[PDB]
């Protein structure tokens, strides 16, 4: 059932319903309460850490091992982060270099 | 070590940086690739489902058991959603009723 075409199309629309919800929360300055509701504390912590991983990977100064030890993350976490950043569109990465660095 | 005011301070700074990066991404129409970068596929799926949990809990029509069975979720997931909703500030909750119902 989970691997069906119907379940996949529903999943895509459900995700975008969240994205649009959050867009509107930011517009009405309800983003912080919404994200407190919608996420667990450990998810929020992971997201704060992932920002630093992306930042430091784009910066290119720390090695992936240095980065793991600085953040208390596992090597595999850093590697997933690196894989995802490698796959990101150029337009995002270019912007991230502007705003994160 | 993770259980200190210093680490709580740092975690919040890091979380707010994510929140503000994403705020900025929405302003620049880069939210979609940023969320693809920063979240896993199971995380996005879970967020899409949690929007439905919150929607159906506010609607008040389905029982929590009906909800669990419709979404293929555990009872305890529905319970966590219900707990967070009961604790939500009224401004957030009223706005969710507005936009989701
Ligand atoms: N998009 C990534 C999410 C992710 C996992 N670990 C990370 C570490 C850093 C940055 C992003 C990530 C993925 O699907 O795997
Ligand atoms: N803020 C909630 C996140 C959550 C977990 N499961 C949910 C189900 C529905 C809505 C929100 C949630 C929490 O910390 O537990």
């Amino acid at each position: 059932s989970p691997y069906s075409a119907a379940m996949a199309e529903q999943r895509h629309q459900e995700w975008l319903r969240f994205v649009d919800l959050l867009k509107n929360a930011y517009q009405n300055d309800l983003h912080l309460p919404l994200l407190n509701l919608m996420l667990t504390p450990d998810e929020r912590e992971a997201l704060g850490t992932r920002v630093r991983i992306v930042e430091e990977l784009l910066r290119g100064e720390m090695s992936q091992r240095e980065l793991k030890n600085e953040l208390g993350a596992g090597i595999a976490t850093i590697t997933r982060g690196s894989n995802s950043l490698k796959a990101a569109p150029v337009e995002l990465r270019q912007w991230l270099e502007e705003v994160l660095l």
